[PDB]
């Protein structure tokens, strides 16, 4: 579980967030897209495996679990691609409480930013350093040292 | 120094390769940009700190030290903002140094992508996880879980 993250693809302003979560600790990495292309996962996936050691990648949907782009780049970055079918039901409720929560915060920030993109980067920073205490960023490093050791 | 990042611009096929390097551990991120703006250094490090805890940051030039955007994003996301001058004179060597290694490794993968920015992205994979035996990911890891208990 240390390396095991979660794709999440939303929507706002006609535009395409793009999340992967951390799934023991809930922090978050995120991009604006214009549209959830396999490139543009694929890309994404290779940006976050060089900063973090993953693992294992349950992909958002069939399309992004079907492409053969997303397919090569997990081959390239040494991730295990998996389906994201919530075998427990309360896991997608919890994704739909993020967006709802990520969305709050983007809402609570947008007047600063002229760009979608840097009230998402803010909103970001917000949810990773907000103590629940531990903050998400503080339990995603102290799960890996962990494990690391 | 579990906080200090230091930035670092440099340039490749007529772009420029903009890089924060942790100084305490050696791991990078990197991202590729038309030119070297305020705006984007300042969207650059809004993105690092929503990511890792960044309490220092060493600018790379005078002209991101002054900029008044630079400044807002540093005052927004509660980083320090500092020069970037070698007080020690094995430090620009070691970036110097760095620029190279990467523009190395980006050499060995540059075929396998169509945009510079794919192969900038495999050199920071590369790069972070490369065993030296830890690696810079393993080590920045273990200095921040470290530095919170
Ligand atoms: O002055 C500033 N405060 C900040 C605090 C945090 C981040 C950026 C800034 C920033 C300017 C800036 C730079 C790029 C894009 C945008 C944008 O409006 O999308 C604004
Ligand atoms: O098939 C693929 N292997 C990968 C391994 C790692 C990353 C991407 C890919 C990838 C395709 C892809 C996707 C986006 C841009 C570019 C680009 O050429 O810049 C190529």
């Amino acid at each position: 579980s240390p390396g095991i993250w979660q794709l999440d693809c939303t929507h706002l302003e006609g535009k395409v967030i793009l999340v992967a979560v951390h799934v023991a600790s809930g922090y978050i990495e995120a991009e604006v897209i214009p549209a959830e292309t396999g490139q543009e996962t694929a890309y994404f996936l290779l940006k976050l495996a060089g900063r973090w050691p993953v693992k294992t990648v349950h992909t958002d949907n069939g399309s992004n679990f079907t492409s053969t782009t997303v397919k090569a780049a997990c081959w390239w970055a040494g991730i295990k691609q998996e389906d994201g079918i919530p075998y427990n039901p309360q896991s997608q409720g919890v994704i739909e409480s993020m967006n709802k929560e990520l969305k709050k915060i983007i809402g609570q920030v947008r007047d600063q930013a002229e760009h979608l993109k840097t009230a998402v980067q803010m909103a970001v920073f917000i949810h990773n350093h907000k103590r629940k205490g531990y903050s998400a960023g503080e339990r995603i490093v102290d799960i890996i040292a962990t494990d690391i050791q």
